[PDB]
C-alpha cells in the first residue's frame, strides 16, 4: 500500500492542494472545484492521517474539526492595543468630525469608509507565516487567548501565502442565516436562544470545547494591520487590499471617499442596503485614508482621532 515515506511527501500535496481549494471556498466565496473533488481528496488525506496519524499538522484542513478541550482562556495581552471608536449619530456628528480632521490637519482629507461587522472583534499573530496566536480584544491591553477556536474558524488561515511576520485585527462574527440555524437547534435542545448574532459569534468563542466551536458556522473579515512586519499599505484602503493579498478575507463593501459629502453617500447607500447583507452591521467606520494622517491627528486614551463609527439608530 502507501509507505510512510510516500505518504510524508502526499500529505503536503493534499494540505497544500485542499487548502488552495478552502482559500477559493472560504476566503474569496467563490470555489474554484467541485465539492466532491475537494472531499475526494479530503478523504485521501485523511486516511492517509488516520493511518500514519504523525503527518498531522497544524495547516492541515482535517483539523478544522477541532477536539482539543481546555481548562479556561489564558490572558493574551496587547503591546499594541486593540482601541475602541468614538461614536456618531447624526449628520452633524460626521460632519462636525470632519471638521475636526481638517481643522488638525489644515486641508483636506481623504476617508476609507468600512461596514462596521456586528461581531467580536479579533486579533491574529503570525510568524514566518504560521498561526500562533488569535485573541479577543477584552479591555483593550488584555484580552483571552482563543487561539485552538479559532482554528476551527475556515477563513482564518493556518498558513499564510508569504512566510511573512504580521499581526492582524478584524472582526468574527456569524452570518444571520447561521444566526437562526443556530437558534432552532438550541430550541430543540431546550436553552436559551442568543437574542442576536453577536451574542451568539461571542459564546461561541467562549466555547472550551472547540468541537463544539467548529459547528457554529463563524466567518471573519479583516480590517487592520496592528504590526506591519514586512507589509507597505501606506493608506487604510491600501491596507485592505493588502491584507486579500497576503490571504484573509476583507469585506468588499468599503469605498475610498474624497470628500465628507461622499462620506454621507456612502452611509446612506448601505443603510438602504443594510438588510440585504447575509451579516449584520450596526453602522459605518469611517477612517483617515493616509497613515501618515492617522499618525499626525494620533490617539485618545479610548479610541483614534483619525476614525468614528456611524452607528444607525
Ligand atoms: N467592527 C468593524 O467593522 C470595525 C472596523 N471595520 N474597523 C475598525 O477600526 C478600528 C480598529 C482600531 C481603531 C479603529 N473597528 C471596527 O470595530 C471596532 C473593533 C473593536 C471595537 C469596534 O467594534
Ligand atoms: N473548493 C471547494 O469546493 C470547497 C472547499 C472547502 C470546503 N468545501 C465544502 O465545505 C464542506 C465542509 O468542508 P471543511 O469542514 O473541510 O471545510 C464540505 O461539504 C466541502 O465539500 C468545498
Amino acid at each position: 500500500p502507501l509507505t510512510l515515506t510516500a505518504a510524508t511527501t502526499r500529505a503536503q500535496e493534499l494540505r497544500k492542494q485542499l487548502n488552495q481549494y478552502s482559500h477559493e471556498y472560504y476566503v474569496k466565496d467563490q470555489p474554484s472545484v467541485e465539492d466532491y473533488v475537494y472531499d475526494r481528496l479530503y478523504k485521501e488525506l485523511v486516511d492517509i492521517e488516520t493511518e500514519f496519524p504523525d503527518l498531522i499538522t497544524p495547516d492541515s484542513p482535517t483539523q478544522r474539526v477541532g477536539g482539543k478541550v481546555l481548562s479556561g482562556f489564558e490572558k493574551a495581552p496587547h503591546d499594541i492595543p486593540m482601541y475602541s471608536l468614538n461614536d456618531g449619530f447624526s449628520k452633524e456628528d460626521i460632519f462636525a468630525f470632519d471638521e475636526r480632521v481638517r481643522k488638525a490637519i489644515g486641508k483636506p482629507v481623504a476617508y476609507c469608509c468600512e461596514l462596521k461587522i456586528d461581531g467580536l472583534a479579533i486579533s491574529l499573530r503570525y510568524e514566518n507565516g504560521v498561526f500562533v496566536r488569535g485573541a479577543t480584544r477584552g479591555d483593550g491591553t488584555v484580552g483571552e487567548n482563543i487561539t485552538e477556536n479559532l482554528r476551527t474558524v475556515r477563513s482564518v488561515p493556518m498558513r499564510l501565502t508569504e512566510p511573512i511576520s504580521v499581526e492582524v485585527r478584524g472582526e468574527c462574527y456569524m452570518p444571520k442565516q447561521s444566526f437562526v440555524a443556530l437558534n432552532e437547534e438550541r430550541e430543540e435542545n431546550g436553552q436559551d436562544i442568543f437574542a442576536n448574532p453577536r451574542n451568539a459569534a461571542a459564546g461561541s468563542l467562549r466555547q472550551l470545547d472547540t468541537k463544539i466551536v467548529a459547528k457554529r458556522n463563524l466567518n471573519t473579515f479583516l480590517y487592520t494591520v496592528a504590526d506591519f512586519g514586512p507589509m507597505k499599505a501606506k493608506t487604510q484602503f491600501e491596507a485592505l487590499e493588502e491584507l486579500s493579498a497576503i490571504g484573509f478575507r476583507t469585506n468588499p463593501e468599503r469605498q475610498l471617499c474624497q470628500s465628507i459629502d461622499e462620506v454621507w453617500a456612502y452611509i446612506e447607500e448601505y443603510h438602504e442596503k443594510r438588510s440585504t447583507l447575509p451579516y449584520e452591521i450596526d453602522g459605518i467606520v469611517i477612517k483617515v485614508n493616509e497613515f501618515a494622517l492617522q499618525d499626525e491627528l494620533g490617539f485618545t486614551v479610548k479610541a483614534p482621532r483619525w476614525a468614528i463609527a456611524y452607528k444607525f439608530p
